[PDB]
């Protein structure tokens, strides 16, 4: 399904070609559903000591996350960012690869009931050969 | 006191030089709030049906004032924690969609201020100073 949109140095909100790529792949599936569905593009960190704080280095990364989605056709009404710094870890920060996890944006959905069927449908379609 | 970003006509989303320029005040009061006050750009307009226009809804149009806006408050060094846009389309005029000179005044954006009873009062000073300076 949907990875996250993972940043390659704890420090960085630099997106690079590989998830540029990955970010137009995901704009162009958000084009294909429902106008009442909106989405939420949220930053996230690890606790890589640092930016003025993780707050910032993880708005910072979802902004640019959302900026690219705009770019490549996403309407801005559908569209806002979150901050959650280093709140909300997937893993724990104790390894190298566990941390490295932390340091992304994720896309949340807003949808009715009905629609929701309709982005199940798309999203399960669009990942699965 | 403070004007909001009007926009030239129901359908325009151009920042033109008046309007970075007063876009560039308001990116350095920002700059001077406290941290935890954050700032909402809000978009919106009048109620006249889209004409000539990209454009399927007065939402879509709003909310690319706003999120325009935005961007350049963050050009001028606000910081994205610190902000956030939204769309008010054809909602909370401030003039009645009655005449044409009052539906112009409806295509604008708003900034707000998100902010504890404490702050608010740095927030005044600091807009005194930059708005009425003496």
């Amino acid at each position: 399904g949907i990875d996250p949109f993972t940043f390659e140095n704890a420090t960085s909100d630099a997106i690079n070609q590989d998830m540029m790529l990955y970010i137009e792949r995901i704009a162009k599936i958000i084009q294909k559903l429902p106008k009442r569905v909106h989405i939420n593009v949220r930053g996230f960190t690890d606790d890589t000591p640092l930016f003025k704080s993780h707050y910032e280095l993880a708005a910072n990364r979802a902004y640019r996350v959302m900026k690219v989605l705009i770019q490549y056709g996403v309407n801005p009404n559908q569209l806002s960012f979150s901050s959650y710094g280093s709140t909300n870890p997937i893993a724990p920060n104790d390894s190298l690869e566990n941390r490295m996890k932390n340091n992304r944006v994720e896309i949340f959905f807003s949808t009715d009931a009905n629609d929701l069927s309709k982005i199940h449908s798309i999203l399960d379609n669009e990942f699965n050969p």
